C-alpha cells in the first residue's frame, strides 16, 4: 500500500547479510517485473530502500545518485517511491534534505545534464537557485552538501559550495 510501511516491514534486529540481500533482490525483481523499471534504476532504488530498511547510509546513497533521482520526472512509479519514502530519507539525513520530491527530481536532472556537458558549477548553482525558489541558497547548500557527501560526488560538492556563498 505504501513504500515506507513496506520497507519498515523488513526490519528485524541485527538483520543478517542473507536477509538484507533477500530484501534487496525481492525489491529489485518486483520493480523490474511488476513495474517495468529499467534494471539499472531498479538496482539503485532497491539498494537505496534496503539502506532505509536496515540503517545502511552507504546503501541509501544509491538512490541519491542524480542519474537515478532525475527519473522522478519521467516515471510516476519512481516519483511515488521517492514521495512515499521522503520522510525516511529526511530522517536519515537529519533533516538536511528539505527539498520536495519534485524539487529533488528537478535538481537531480539539472545536475545530471550539467555534469555531462561540463558546465561550470557557478552556473549550475544559479540554475538550481532558479529552479527551487522556495528554498534559500543556504538551504540548497545543505541539501546538496548532504547529497554530495553521501554519494561522494565532488562536482555536486562544488555546486554546493557556490550556493553556500550566494
Amino acid at each position: 500500500t505504501n513504500w515506507a510501511d513496506w520497507i519498515m516491514g523488513w526490519r528485524t534486529p541485527n538483520a543478517s547479510e542473507k536477509k538484507m540481500e533477500f530484501m534487496y533482490w525481492y525489491t529489485r525483481t518486483y520493480l523490474e517485473e511488476a513495474k517495468d523499471i529499467r534494471p539499472d534504476i531498479a538496482d539503485a532504488l532497491a539498494r537505496g530502500m534496503a539502506g532505509l530498511a536496515f540503517g545502511r547510509t552507504d546503501w541509501v546513497a544509491s538512490m541519491l545518485d542524480p542519474q537515478i533521482m532525475r527519473h522522478i520526472y519521467t516515471d510516476p512509479e519512481v516519483a511515488r517511491i521517492y514521495s512515499e519514502t521522503r520522510d525516511m530519507l529526511r530522517r536519515v539525513s537529519d533533516y538536511y534534505i528539505s527539498l520536495t520530491t519534485m524539487e529533488l527530481g528537478k535538481v537531480a536532472d539539472i545536475i545530471a545534464e550539467a555534469k555531462a556537458k561540463g558546465e561550470n558549477p557557478e552556473v549550475v548553482a544559479r540554475e538550481i537557485a532558479e529552479a527551487v525558489p522556495r528554498l534559500s541558497p543556504k538551504s540548497l547548500y545543505f541539501n546538496l552538501y548532504y547529497i554530495g557527501r553521501s554519494i561522494g560526488d565532488n562536482y555536486v560538492l562544488e555546486v554546493a559550495r557556490v550556493l553556500s556563498k550566494m
